[PDB]
């Protein structure tokens, strides 16, 4: 048992993604026996993070200003675009240190079983962008999945229309695996994506 | 302590790979413990198997004939060469329940660090079949490892001067991971073999 301010912590903790039952206990306790000042942060860094984000006017990604930052780089080519599922895609994308172009957040995915379909995303509006501003590069990196494939699939042959450059990334074994401890989907589609 | 047969039979199991000294031991009970005839089985299937063993004459894979089943198998693709490191490769492919083309298996990769070169597994004769034959796709499923790569180019430049057409199974992010676990190395090649639609 506990207070009922305790629980409610207890509740409003485990509504938290990777954050159980149990979890979401030893926390609580943690965090009321946490120096009051240091308690205060961590809720206004709660706080302050939601009322202080933005939605970029163009990628439609997160941050504090209008655009971007890696949408108001100078030294950056926004033609090579970069279709990507939620926020933190970008990150590892921009962790590759190789890819200079630019990006598309949507924030979810094709799921009829979840609900969203094209609306509750950027689809048509990026459909007013490439056509828009000449963009070389459309690259759609979704993940592999149902929703990842027949998402981005939805979108790569509405660019064939105009001249702009479609593209997907790659499906396959990933580098380091081996065929012996590989799942048969996974081979499957490495087998038929074969081409080079 | 274990009887001198047990502790035997232990010190054997535990020569077998991934099998833990916990598990030699428990192992060796469940087995002492079966009924004799189901013992004799094991004995049995362990030591014919290994005497029985043979290579295919074509396709190098064990099998326990002169030809393997796939290729003495007058309908499958004879002209399509699925190019393969090992015999359980072979099945891992297979498992699939897609492919209808047959196998050339090497029996290892070209290996500085081991000692292994390209004529110390079996690529020479992929060529003659290749060569001989009337093969119309190659197709070279090495490991996406350096050294399984560094094998499937080197097959690739002895095989261009033929009229073939020469695959690579695709490298990439494999079915049902997210980019946020997937690496550096796996990202590029996704961007980097990035391709129309
Ligand atoms: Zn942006
Ligand atoms: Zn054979």
């Amino acid at each position: 048992y506990y207070s009922t301010s305790v629980a409610k912590l207890i509740e409003e903790l485990s509504k938290l993604p990777g954050i159980g039952p149990k979890t979401a206990q030893r926390l609580a306790f943690f965090i009321i026996n946490m120096p009051l000042d240091e308690v205060r942060s961590l809720s206004q860094a709660i706080i302050e993070a939601k009322e202080k984000l933005r939605y970029c006017k163009i990628g439609f990604n997160i941050t504090d200003k209008e655009v971007c930052d890696i949408g108001s780089d100078e030294n950056r080519d926004h033609s090579t675009i970069c279709v990507v599922s939620h926020p933190m895609d970008v990150v590892a994308m921009e962790k590759v240190k190789e890819y200079k172009g630019v990006y598309h957040v949507l924030h979810g995915v094709i799921s009829p079983i979840e609900g969203v379909g094209p609306e509750d995303i950027r689809i048509k509006e990026l459909l007013e962008r490439v056509r828009d501003g000449s963009v070389k590069e459309v690259i759609l990196a979704t993940n592999p999945d149902i929703e990842g494939e027949a998402t981005a699939m939805y979108i790569a042959k509405l660019l064939k229309p105009f001249g702009v450059k479609v593209t997907r990334i790659a499906h396959g074994i990933p580098v380091g695996g081996d065929l012996e401890y590989t799942d048969v989907v996974t081979l499957s589609k490495a087998l038929e994506g074969r081409r080079e």
